């Protein structure tokens, strides 16, 4: 009865918040997932989170989301965003809304981060708002429904 | 005494034929392998099929094909065709004929699919003929040996 | 005692296993032995790691961050020219990182001319064959002390 949203954390994201606190902050993947769960309860949906450093494991989770008729997918694939055509063609299989998000303003960083290979297979993109990027992406998917 | 040919299916190809039949058809990897097995028997050769979504598993299968003195290799690496230099340098270890193939006319799709990073390490390429691309590739490999 | 980590990249398990006349016989085992011999001479410890999985490489780099490795040597193979995932894993490190190659990559195919690691390494050593590894270990020890 409840809509299911899948959160896909990308390569190197298990290391969020484990670097120098003064320069990189302390936000961890665990805190992000808690904030997503907090907002999900108010929105009346379920959020399941998945993190991997393996491109094949990411694609196979996407395949599973297609077969399990997931209602919406949020993805911050990390560096994969800028070259992994395999994940791009995995996301293309999905028929539910796909929301791309980034904590940082990728369009103002190194040139290679300015381009996303997912642009044609996602509804839209959100970047630059830190932790709030995740919550805004969850909001975007729920409003799509 | 029989020649052994290895068929390498690439990333996301386990999902062949599991999408909308009206838009994507119903051709599955299982149906492809059966038609390959039928042609191999008619041609007097052996065909072994392998699919993976892991770039390392694909490279390691190629290493195994080199050590096992495989007679010819057919590869449809999927999206890996357009960026995986790792699979490219794996194919370069082979000394048997290598045939690159695609079901679709990749040179008439998105620009990133126009270029194959395998071009310098394969005998040639076959694309655009759907199921027949696999059967033509097997014929090409047998004639190369 | 100072610890240096040697990271061997994709396809490198096949070093020395190709045609000896054309590709030589230098193996990863022989390289690691020479590294251990020089490490004892230099008064440091060397640990070697090889993988064909991009995710496994990034996770070894995460472990190198947690274990407070003194220096990292990396010859990522073909990943050098496209794996932004490994690049962003290396960016987490705060110890000196030395990129190395046996061949003169800047005089090979154009795609090998560029390393996506250049902004996250101290420097690069290429072209000196087996000596590239030994020179890189010397570079890393001098960077620490
Ligand atoms: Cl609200």
């Amino acid at each position: 009865s409840m809509k299911k949203v899948l959160m896909l954390h990308g390569i190197n994201h298990n290391m969020f918040g484990k670097r120098d606190p003064v320069q990189y902050g302390t936000i961890t993947l665990s805190e992000i997932d808690n904030r997503l769960q907090a907002l999900a309860a108010e929105l009346g949906v379920q959020v399941e989170s998945f993190q991997t450093n393996s491109e094949g494991a990411m694609c196979e989770r996407i395949h599973q989301a297609f077969e399990e008729r997931c209602d919406a997918v949020l993805i911050n694939a990390g560096a994969w965003t800028h070259y992994s055509y395999g994940i791009r063609d995995a996301l293309a299989i999905l028929t539910c809304p796909v929301v791309e998000l980034h904590m940082s303003n990728v369009h103002a960083r190194e040139p290679f981060r300015h381009h996303s290979v997912f642009s044609e297979v996602v509804v839209g993109q959100i970047c630059g708002f830190g932790m709030e990027s995740y919550l805004l992406a969850l909001r975007a998917a729920v409003a799509q429904s």
